[PDB]
């Protein structure tokens, strides 16, 4: 019951450890985000190019 030396380092360390892997994981989510919005626009740009070549 008491926290000992040894204990509060480790859970300090992990504590710091989770917060590193929320980083990455938002990054990941992040970069996610944006790889799905740039295909999406590029495909939109590409329809709008379509559209217009042919309307010249
Ligand atoms: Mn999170």
């Amino acid at each position: 019951e008491v926290q000992t030396l040894n204990e509060d380092i480790f859970l300090k360390h992990l504590r710091e450890r989770i917060l590193v892997l929320f980083e990455g994981l938002n990054s990941i989510k992040k970069d996610d985000l944006e790889n799905r919005l740039n295909l999406t626009i590029n495909f939109l740009e590409f329809l709008l190019a379509n559209i217009e070549d042919k309307l010249k």
